[PDB]
């Protein structure tokens, strides 16, 4: 309850737009704490359709759970303004991972890609441990805090609100959403990362996707992926939800691959491709990522 | 690895924030190599050094400034050794504590004031434990990360830059320095406790100027004659007594920072018994909701 700060329209303002969607619009904004002469940058999501006070009470009820996620790889809702639903969180200068890997296409070392896989599996394992089903995991829903530090956002938004190309078969046919359907989605998100942001099933129309999944077609092996990595993606997309890896197992498998990334990803340029470096990491961290 | 050497090409000064005797502070933007993002930072471009020092001696002293690891001391993050010496640190949008107590004059609750004394003493007690001496502690060299959280800054810069001889009579923080330091240029952890006493007096007077109307060149003499700063109106004698012990001529009789931490922590637990402030019961103490929001937004540091 003290993890979510209820804001009033007069103590913050939107300053510039960053991104949009069906959900709502994303703004860089400024928080002006009462009685102070400072303007603190925030990110703000304004939802598309406002609604009644009864719907606001439902949103606030869910916002109290979102405010309670404490994990380095999941975004925490910080504040809310009920006008008309504005969600406030920490501003990330880097935007979303999908855009990041498109902008940096073919310029990303194997070390980063697998660390992002690890971190996203950690974030999803956390949600599962908290009994939260995301229902829309995708590269567009992972935000970049620093190139070394990514965070899942917008878990539960699909519920309070249709990405068919990311959904488990059982979720298309029967609107069944579990943590194991989130594992199917995780697999599509790793595919996104490994193709530097390609659209999944980019020909196929969404209404025909369930058809080809039953025929046993799956997204193809991305050029840079060794068979080891494509094996893991293919398990994420088995028909029997319970045959799919657990998020805890994905952390372990991807963590082992990230101790030797050039073995599992074959990337032209990789040896001299930028990695972390303790000096830069301390720097990013001290400047803007002390968590 | 604790200190990033920067090239001039990867940052830019954007707006000046304020000027001191040691240099001017700018808000600037870092641009990491290979990225299209601008990361806000603070840049202090240093004034000319009197002691004329080699680029390497600087580096050896910047590495020590980069090693301070404490919630209540600012760490040097990076350095540019070009035509000037430019220090890069994390941007503190609130500015310094001196400006802040001036701006919120008579609008600050005793719980805040005493908590700031705790945190500053915790900051100095860490530097003592590392066997480091600040030399220029003052309200102007305490930064506000959040109203709940202050940090000592500019550590090391007094050693770094030195001072011409004429500056010792008119820079040299004469009115904050122990008598030994003014006379013999001794600097110890106990002369730091003198500056801390003055710093505390700055806070309790909401930023008044110490010994206002006395020329700095005569501070020497009045201290020997036994004049000290007067009791600020909001201080009970408990608080004033501690400040007076900090200014004893005998450096060994002044309190230790570790003792100051306990004493002020105790006063912090019953703050209306030790500071008398009109309307203190209507002063904002920060609710857990508010503190959590500051911390998650701007202050994710350890404690
Ligand atoms: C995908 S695009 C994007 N980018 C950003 C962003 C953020 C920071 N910096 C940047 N920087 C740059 C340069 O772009 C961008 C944001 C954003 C901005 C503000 C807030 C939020 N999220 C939340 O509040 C939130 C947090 C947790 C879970 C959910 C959340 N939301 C919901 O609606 C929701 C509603 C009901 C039930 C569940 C929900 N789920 C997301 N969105």
């Amino acid at each position: 309850q003290a993890l979510l700060r209820i804001l009033k329209e007069t103590e913050f303002k939107k300053i510039k737009v960053l991104g949009s969607g069906a959900f709502g619009t994303v703004y860089k904004g400024l928080w002006i704490p009462e009685g102070e002469k400072v303007k603190i940058p925030v990110a703000i999501k304004e939802l598309r359709e406002a609604t009644s006070p009864k719907a606001n009470k439902e949103i606030l009820d869910e916002a109290y759970v979102m405010a309670s996620v404490d994990n380095p790889h999941v975004c925490r809702l910080l504040g809310i303004c009920l006008t008309t639903v504005q969600l406030i969180m920490q501003l990330m200068p880097f935007g979303c991972l999908l855009d990041y890997v498109r902008e940096h296409k073919d310029n990303i070392g194997s070390q980063y890609l697998l660390n992002w896989c690890v971190q996203i599996a950690k974030g999803m394992n956390y949600l599962e441990d908290r009994r939260l089903v995301h229902r829309d995991l995708a590269a567009r829903n992972v935000l970049v805090k620093t190139p070394q530090h990514v965070k899942i956002t917008d878990f539960g938004l699909a519920k309070l609100l249709v990405p068919i190309k990311w959904m488990a078969l059982e979720s298309i046919l029967h609107r069944i959403y579990t943590h194991q359907s989130d594992v199917w989605s995780y697999g599509v998100t790793v595919w996104e990362l490994m193709t530097f942001g390609s659209k999944p099933y980019d020909g196929i129309p969404a209404s025909e996707i369930s058809s080809i999944l039953e025929k046993g077609e799956r997204l193809p092996q991305p050029p840079i992926c060794t068979i080891d990595v494509y094996m893991i993606m293919r398990k994420c997309w088995m028909i029997d939800a319970d045959s799919r890896p657990k998020f805890r197992e994905l952390i372990i498998e991807f963590s082992k691959m990230a101790r030797d990334p050039q073995r599992y990803l074959v990337i032209q340029g990789d040896e001299r491709m930028h990695l972390p470096s303790p000096t830069d990491s301390n720097f990013y961290r001290a400047l803007m990522d002390e968590e």
